[PDB]
């Protein structure tokens, strides 16, 4: 019986770079009242879970074109306070946000989350990232730089120093005998000591454990080490891929990652991401999917594929075609990516380098968009997670905040009536919803 | 016209350490209810402000966890922050975030991000303070010297502001047709880089209507005046009569001026925890009763920590003498001093009974029981008699205080004059009456 | 495992006569966030029920000129509604009379409201004919309207079965909006009313309603007994709890109904202190504030009827003490619950929410959690 | 600067009868949630005002039986009482204002004073009445009125009722609640006077147990349409819901109602005229005119037939095209540009002084106008941006 996720950045772009430009994007990604709105629908169309991601810098791989058009992170809200927004004004949904270990300490992870945790009643969730981007660090003042694959490793001692931290309490220690005088059982809340490779933390959490036990960890995962990785820790993983073979792939990967590791498989839910464009027909839907990717200013996808690809394409001017960048520089010495992506949105063709941009921003190379009708888009939902697709789907936004009400009152009462979906929450937590263990 | 300021740990306790014990304590700390009610009641009551501290670590664990003690549960105020301002519209709003142990860009972000979410009305209170505790608990074991530590926080304070002001007042141009999201002329780098630290590339918020959140200093120590001059839009004290809440307002004032600043534009808050009867006598049995729940130990624990001592090593037998005969009185803490002879009257205190009376304010907290007259009274007397700018109405117990001055002492402030009916503006300078 | 419910008119007093003058009294009684506040907090509470009683009318110098009954009266339903939208569990309950309003409308009004609640709601019958409404709403004998009443009750209940489970079904792609077979004219014609058409309102989650009923003539009780689901009461010790309850209790059986489907609840004031004496000397402020005239206003339509209504317990205690007399109450027999009558609004319910609930619950005599959504399943009723 | 309002029954259908079959319709007219979100969106879209619509019966005036109106989606088949919804949506907003159609045909002045000087306060000086005063048979049947008055009757009637309403509204007086806790006055009672009201059509004595809320009285909305009905509105109504088919139509019947309130001794300009316009919106051109046809194919014929029957008075593809609209809705298909576009021209040709929007389907139709007509309207000058007042009279330009 499938899940669905929500996610989008607490700012600008997700995924469609013109989302801004949308006649009925609101931008009031500033405001609270947006993050409520999204939320509570979300909540009203029973999904499962809603997470943020986050990046500490606007992308510069100058400002002309990150600030000027709708770049990624261009403005980028901290995605805790958010989800802390979100949670107040809700009661059932699912709520998830981006931390990273290479820029934050363990206890501050810990008690974020416990935090957050307990706020909501058990229906948080952490998505785990490790990445040293430089934009980044030189927000963060941090130089220190550790390698792609240490940065896990750590990472590992990081989860384990947080899950002790969440374990420092313990179901039962907060009793609040006033009449006794005992606050709480000092037994059952013992120090941590840790002290290991890479990290200190002594002293205990200062937030005991919610309803749901711990949060549930999220993991992008994706390289090779990652999928290790995810294998370990992840209880749900988030997923971009362009085809039902490479879902295919990806999901008997994570499972076999996940089993390897000495887990369940089924103790974690795999999600892909879709981005649904509806309409009353299916000609108004690929009229209005036409439309949205329409909006896509060249420049700005191509400022993201550049960052994606680690290789500044600005270099170039717009009207080079692809095989003479590959020309230019060596066809060895080309991210692989990048031919990969120009091959495949081209299907062939030559592309210019605004062409290519152009696409790229459309979803980000990699996100499937779906125009269909509702029946529709309910067919193909139902179709790829009866085809071992995913666990789930993300639903990645065309706009906001209308395209979450068009999901949730058109496809959502569609995939209940099939029985592929949720009718009512049967539990409360997070845990309960993805069906997971303490 | 007198401010009013809401003040407490989101956790077990603030200043009352019986407050958890308290029959009509809720304890529902853990919980977003709590301090949704909370944050709404003191709207309701037409509050300027709500600010929380924080602290990183539970003050071995016997006394701390065992019972109420300070730090026990403190979740992290930013989030219990956030909370509120989703359900809350005009009500201003505080977080302690340390200067210590998050950068620059961090502290800077969540709060043009909290500003941002609240519509101008959030305020960063500024710790710069380093606990062993803490320090432990964050993997740093190296200390700057507490004189230094402001010097570093002068640059952090810069260079935060700084990121606040790499947006700029009208540069979000939201063109969907002519494909303009912002002005890049309007947006700046930063590429701060002083003495600790380094910060470069915009923020990636841009200014609340506000401008930039309302800078909160808990002052103290002769470095720390000398940087609430600097800084300090609200300034937070805790003086337990009106010579000192004098002595410390024109002192306050005076750093404002020194710092070539308008001291009309730094309001001085002082605390005090009003407990209310329908007669006075009832107020007196109901202070009577919160005191009556302070356990000596853990009133013990707080005082070891203000001090800058530990206080275990000493039975509870011991009185206070004793203890000044086995250190020098000279090698003893003069806070300690001052407050033994206060508490005391000049007694020579026990020193569990010495803890029980610190745990009852935190030595320096007035309490004041009265009938809703008697504390518009005190409140008024003390504004009309240049004490403070507002008070901090300290709660005896949660959430049930609030919900007893919002409906008793307020209207009653507010029939004199002397405090809004309805908030004028919408942002917390507004309220406070500051400026941009 | 005892129930608890709430009681206040939506206006200045209830049963206090003194409230209003309380130094804590809000007097939100105008304000839509005065009854949102309650009703949120009682459902804090774990409350069952909240309800409003209701009169149509208030020379106007004893009334008006102090703390009167019924000197000012919101219309119940819909401070009822603005309640049930910012709650969830709760239940909701309104005074509408029978003597002024006809069938269609009541069935109608607690049709909409229980949809809306989500299955929540709750009506209380009045029969009573007062002068002073009677010459409001432009206008027979005691028992006689009661019979009227039995043919009402027949109405309304046809009324919400006019619908009937599933019979709406929304099928978009058939074009069926509802079963026209499964939708029925009612069809009414009794001796005192003609109702025709099916509703316009569909049965809730809950199926119909709660019943509430007064009670108090021989008549009275004889109606109860074949009609009410619940039963506030007012007794002034527990020896005529104890009767009151029985008798109430007979009645339904006698109508030939199952006695524990019935709940009987019974009013009692309870003013909290930190201690034995606060709690005291509190009750002596309240009662202090009482005009002695105006306890005889209600007592005519002489100074301590006021305090209470004569017979409301006034429990002064200490939170362990107000447990421990809603036990020993409850355990003796006095009633299935209590009607926390106010002291004043809305501090009280603060204290008794904060303070008494968790004591209740910690002995394990009343829920931690609500374990259904509806208002029946609050009160352990059927369908 | 141009005002706005929200339309919608209660219920099962407005004007757009295929409604409740539109793919994206909630049908979530039974539960709280689907009127708190409705009103709040029209809340953040600065809308003036929504009111709900009543009927007292479900219509079986067609085929004489349910059959039609309850196996589609007929006119009225489920109706909520429409006070208790008005209550819902205000317990959750603050500055949008409120109407509920009530009776004076079925229900007493001391009924729609109280109920409304209720919801006046509760919604703290938001709410309005829209006064109804017709005798269809099937709403009879439901009351057991076998009474009758005749059309014109009925609206001499109505004015006694409004006069012995707002008598009621003023029993009160401000600051004659006064809550002197310490002294020991609840109320001036030489300022609360009884209403002792007995003219030709009705009794009402007493003061009405509700004070004035900061508005004073309940704004008064009124459908108009007829001969005696236009002296009614001329006399009576702060404002006029109106429905014209086209332009010439508009201003006339705008003309028209102006008259008749000068007529009645009384300033035109506080008296606020509304023309009811059906928008369908697309990121395209095409795609609202797509969306249109999508709608309009949703239209069962029979469904149609009846609310013409209805409507005419006379039981029986012509019926599909009423469903449409209400044969005269006029239903405008565009862009927000093209949308806002035509809102200004027919407000700057003196069409209406607001406009009613009817929605196509619910709860979205409303979500995209205020997204992306609003801000346009906004953005070009002709519509509120902040609600400058906290009253519904106040956003309509009215007085006291």
């Amino acid at each position: 019986q499938l899940h669905l996720a929500g996610f989008f950045s607490a700012g600008n772009v997700t995924h469609a770079h013109g989302a801004w430009r949308h006649v009925g994007a609101t931008n009031g990604f500033l405001t609270g009242e947006f993050y409520k709105q999204i939320a509570r629908t979300l909540e009203r169309g029973k999904f499962d879970l809603l997470f943020l991601p986050d990046g500490l810098a606007i992308e510069d791989s100058n400002l002309e074109t990150g600030v000027g058009l709708g770049g990624q992170g261009a403005v980028a809200l901290e995605p805790t306070s958010v989800i802390a927004t979100m949670a107040a004004v809700t009661q059932r949904l699912g709520l998830g946000a981006t931390v990273s270990t290479t820029y934050y300490p363990p206890y501050h992870v810990a008690r974020v989350f416990a935090t957050l945790d307990n706020l909501s009643d058990g229906r948080i969730s952490w998505n785990v990232v490790t990445s040293l981007n430089d934009s980044e660090a030189r927000n963060f003042g941090v130089d220190e730089h550790l390698e792609h694959d240490i940065r896990y490793d750590r990472a590992d001692e990081f989860l384990e120093a947080v899950k002790k931290l969440w374990s420092s309490w313990s179901e039962d220690a907060l009793l609040l005998d006033k009449v006794g005088g005992r606050f709480a059982d000092p037994k059952k809340v013992q120090y941590v000591n840790h002290r290991g490779r890479w990290l200190s933390v002594r002293g205990p959490l200062q937030v005991p454990r919610s309803r749901q036990g711990e949060p549930v960890i999220l993991q992008a995962g994706l390289s090779p080490r990652g999928r290790r990785f995810a294998g370990r820790w992840a209880e749900a993983v988030f997923s971009v891929s362009p085809n039902l073979d490479i879902m295919r792939a990806v999901y008997q990967d994570i499972k076999a990652h996940v089993a390897a590791a000495g887990r369940d498989p089924e103790q974690t839910k795999v999600f892909t991401a879709v981005m649904p464009v509806l309409g009353e027909t299916e000609q108004v839907a690929r009229e209005r999917l036409e439309y949205l990717n329409s909006l896509v200013h060249p420049e700005v996808g191509l400022s993201t594929l550049s960052s994606h690809s680690g290789l500044n394409l600005s270099k170039y001017p717009l009207d080079t075609k692809f095989s003479d960048i590959v020309a230019d520089l060596g066809d060895r010495h080309v991210p692989t990516m990048l031919q990969m992506f120009s091959a495949v949105a081209g299907g062939g063709a030559d592309l210019t380098l605004a062409e290519l941009g152009r696409r790229y921003g459309t979803n980000v190379g990699f996100v499937p968009q779906w125009a269909g009708t509702a029946e529709q888009i309910a067919d193909q939902l139902i179709s790829h997670f009866e085809a071992g697709a995913a666990d789930g789907f993300i639903i990645s936004p065309a706009y906001l905040p209308g395209i979450y009400e068009e999901f949730v009152d058109q496809v959502v009462p569609l995939l209940q009536q099939r029985g592929v979906f949720r009718t009512e929450y049967e539990g409360t937590t997070l845990r309960e919803h993805l069906g997971l263990a303490h």
